[PDB]
């Protein structure tokens, strides 16, 4: 009940993101093994049944914050559910602000759903695993890599589909969501990029059908890069510390012709 009470405090009608003090409490909750994760999640789900965009959006932000900063047993539990958020028809018509925010609530809930689905499918969180030449994405074997990168790609699509303009970030609730989306985006991009580095190191030794898969992955990566650039430009326009924006220039983006020529040779007599 203390947990439920704090979920309520994190999700009041006040037009601002959940307060740090309540988020910090709920993080600590996830770290105590005696805490019942399903009951904490149920409280969050219940708030998403509220008619107010403010309450619903704040419950989603709280859930996202806990996925990012909480014990891994939290996202593990969300990933175990058959269904997560069901907000595809959400609409708060109480006012123009409610209309505006309803669209973003639908898109944000879809992203969190996909974040849980990604975790269910690969049994780790792309945004939090070890990086580098010795990290998870860089060391992954061929079969697993070909399976995994499309999952990253699907998660990134759902994130980018939030599709907000800088001039739409006009209240503290949506701004709070955006800051967490920004953090996930740069971390998810690093995983995507490492997956592609790995793919390119292996591509010219793969089987014909593996190369077809790899080439599809690469073409899709190139178009997502363009979208990620657009998303970072929104972050730049709104004022985010430029030192926090990653450099996309080092993504290995000039290999299309080589990949195609190699596959073409495999498809010849």
């Amino acid at each position: 009940s203390a947990v439920s009470k704090t979920v309520c405090k994190a999700t009041t009608h006040e037009i601002m993101g959940p307060k740090k003090k309540h988020l910090d409490y709920l993080i600590q909750c996830t770290n105590e093994m005696n805490v019942n994760i399903p009951q904490l999640a149920d409280s969050l789900f219940e708030r998403t049944t509220n008619s107010s965009w403010v309450v619903v959006f704040k419950s989603l932000i709280t859930t996202h914050h806990l996925m990012v900063y909480g014990n891994e047993r939290f996202i593990q539990y969300l990933a175990s559910r058959n269904t997560l958020f069901n907000l595809s028809n959400f609409l708060d018509k109480s006012g123009l602000q409610g209309y505006d925010m309803s669209t973003f609530i639908r898109r944000y809930s879809r992203y969190l759903n996909e974040k849980a689905v990604s975790y269910r499918q690969v049994a780790f969180d792309f945004t939090k695993v070890k990086r580098g030449a010795d990290g998870v994405m860089r060391t992954m074997n061929t079969e697993k890599l070909l399976k995994t990168v499309p999952i990253i790609q699907n998660q990134m699509d759902a994130l980018l589909d939030f599709n907000v303009n800088s001039n739409e970030l006009t209240n503290g609730v949506i701004n709070a969501a955006f800051m967490l989306l920004f953090k996930d985006a740069i971390r998810l991009f690093a995983a995507y990029n490492e997956g592609i580095i790995n793919l390119l190191e292996k591509y010219f030794d793969m089987k014909k059908n593996q190369c077809k898969e790899g080439l599809d992955i690469y073409k899709k990566f190139l178009t997502r890069m363009t979208r990620i650039s657009e998303f970072l430009k929104v972050a730049e326009q709104v004022g985010i510390d430029r030192g926090d924006i990653p450099d996309l220039s080092q993504a290995p983006s000039s290999l299309l012709d080589a990949l195609e020529q190699h596959l073409a040779s495999l498809e010849g007599k």
